[PDB]
C-alpha cells in the first residue's frame, strides 16, 4: 500500500518521517487513526494520517 502526501508535514522528533506535498511514501503500519509509519526516498519514520491520500 501506497499513499500521497497532500500537506507539508515538518518533521520535530527523531523518528518523525517529514512529507513535503506529492511524496508518496510506502505505508508500513496503521498505528492508529491518527498515526502511520511508511517510508520515503529512503528514510522510515511516523507521520500523521491526515497529512495523505490513497495512492495505490
Amino acid at each position: 500500500e501506497y499513499v500521497e502526501a497532500l500537506y507539508q508535514f515538518d518533521p520535530q522528533q527523531d523518528g518523525d518521517l517529514g512529507l513535503k506535498p506529492g511524496d508518496k511514501v510506502q505505508l508500513l503500519e496503521k498505528l492508529s487513526p491518527e498515526w502511520y509509519k511508511g517510508s520515503c526516498n529512503g528514510r522510515t519514520g511516523i507521520f500523521p494520517a491526515n497529512y495523505v491520500k490513497p495512492a495505490f
